[PDB]
């Protein structure tokens, strides 16, 4: 029993991380076979943060300019090459450490691990969510550029995000690993925010299975709702909508639990009315929305 | 910016899970140099696990009853002793994979991460703290038996724990990798229970710290206090005390906010009486006493391993 914000273990992605350094800037890049990823803001100088020509910053670029660092041996680059907003610098040797591994964009909602790195080399790992507008809330300093993001059911390593920024409410925005952003973000240093982030609805509910599976029904009540009249109220407390794909989602917990979807959703209406009245859910005086359902499924039952 | 739960990398530690079977109990062990650990009721039956008499079960035990698998590579087992609760296979290999390690036995208060095995395979990690009534609140299913807890200190692995068993409201017990049980706890199927917790006074100031780090600072007040005022407050509220060597420990938090620990005791003993009149703090509505001093500060500066 019990119920942890729980990261994949790091060690996989810990054998790929390097140290990419161009002119004073350094971040951290992700070794992978005969490749190493980055963001391409490496090639800024302080000149050029506003409006970087990146194909003009490129091809200025000699090989030798790049300097990759794996541990205590330096890497040397025969080749780059820009796809999008990730640089990918060809090195003479492949990573020895690589995984099983493959490149997944994610939707938002979903979650996912983060190792956070400086100078190559790991300080953390924690668990994160793809927030409705399309930011993390993570943990990043200078430097953590080039940090990633995973997921690892199975033995195979899913990379879904790369560190590329920092927005003025604190929270982090990036790229997938062909180098797309997640959301409107561009990497350039002119005026960007955050559109207002809502709460993931799909995920409190299969969090409040998990509390459920975990011996907890202080908050279930006897009604139920219509799935309309749910996203009515809901959307009052800037709730994401909740569509037929997220109930068909929530099916199996439904079936573990005895407890209808709709059933589920006049609790969480009551709670969005009520709060909870100095009691606690799985430890949280909050609706916890990063759990996904597959996550509770797969810490609930293995 | 940002303050998230953070748990150390796990890699070095990940090198070192088995699986281990006897009879029908499969568990995880412990690989380092030429020994795997264990919990040592592996042994036991489902015959045999109320009243067990471990010394009297290991001598009918001989070396090719305990499996142990290596990913999908069988470790012969030469030898096998039990220290307090814990089960020593001697192996015919070295892990060619041990890290630079040590044993420690941490104190209540302390934060470790834990790396959650099934099969010998490593399945997630998380952090945790050694609760003041000696249990921890992770997340263990069946099978999970043998999972260990450890910090990193520059290149050292110093493992801590090693899980053993669940307790009836869901909370974890188990002992250090010498076998001693963190609590007053025994490796029974009889009646135990967790006695009643409290909350760790030194992290949660520590986490306040961390919320004025990164800007939230609503709960600051003009007021300070002393260490024997605030101690009365915290012994009502079922608070460890507060020691001079925590306010020591907190300096460098001190001197970096400007908040004083007895200022920031004061916001504490207002955020107790009073509570937080609908706000949050770092995303929390609770109290958080799941980070130390050394946590906040490791997080907010960029260490690495
Ligand atoms: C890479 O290590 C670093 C990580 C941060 C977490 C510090 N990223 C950057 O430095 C990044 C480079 C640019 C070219 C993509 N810049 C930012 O993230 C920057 C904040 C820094 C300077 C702390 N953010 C930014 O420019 O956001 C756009 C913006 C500009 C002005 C006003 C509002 C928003
Ligand atoms: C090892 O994988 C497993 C981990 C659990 C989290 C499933 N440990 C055990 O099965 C363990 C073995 C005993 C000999 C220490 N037993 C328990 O943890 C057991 C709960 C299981 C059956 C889920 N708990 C227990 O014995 O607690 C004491 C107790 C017993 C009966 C009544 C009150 C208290
Ligand atoms: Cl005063
Ligand atoms: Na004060």
């Amino acid at each position: 029993s019990g119920f942890r914000k729980m990261a994949f273990p790091s060690g996989k992605v810990e054998g790929c991380m390097v140290q990419v350094t161009c002119g004073t800037t350094t971040l951290n890049g992700l070794w992978l076979d005969d490749v190493v990823y980055c963001p391409r803001h490496v090639i800024c100088t302080s000149e050029d943060m506003l409006n970087p020509n990146y194909e003009d910053l490129l091809i200025r670029k000699s090989n030798h300019n790049f300097l990759v660092q794996a541990g205590n041996v330096q890497l040397r680059v025969i080749g780059h090459s820009m796809q999008n907003c990730v640089l990918k610098l060809k090195v003479d040797t492949a990573n020895p450490k690589t995984p099983k591994y493959k490149f997944v964009r994610i939707q938002p909602g979903q979650t996912f691990s983060v190792l956070a790195c400086y100078n190559g080399s790991p300080s953390g790992v924690y668990q994160c969510a793809m927030r409705p507008n399309f930011t993390i809330k993570g943990s990043f300093l200078n430097g953590s550029c080039g940090s990633v993001g995973f997921n690892i059911d199975y033995d195979c390593v899913s990379f879904c995000y790369m560190h590329h920024m920092e927005l003025p409410t604190g929270v982090h925005a990036g790229t997938d690993l062909e180098g797309n952003f997640y959301g409107p973000f561009v990497d350039r240093q002119t005026a960007q925010a955050a559109g207002t982030d809502t709460t993931i609805t799909v995920n409190v509910l299969a969090w409040l299975y998990a509390a459920v599976i975990n011996g907890d029904r202080w908050f279930l009540n006897r009604f139920t709702t219509t799935l309309n009249d749910f996203n009515l109220v809901a959307m009052k407390y800037n709730y994401e909508p909740l569509t037929q794909d997220h109930v068909d989602i929530l099916g199996p917990l439904s079936a573990q639990t005895g407890i209808a979807v709709l059933d589920m959703c006049a609790s969480l209406k009551e709670l969005l009315q009520n709060g909870m009245n100095g009691r606690t859910i799985l430890g949280s005086a909050l609706l916890e929305d990063e759990f996904t359902p597959f996550d509770v499924v797969r810490q609930c039952s293995g």
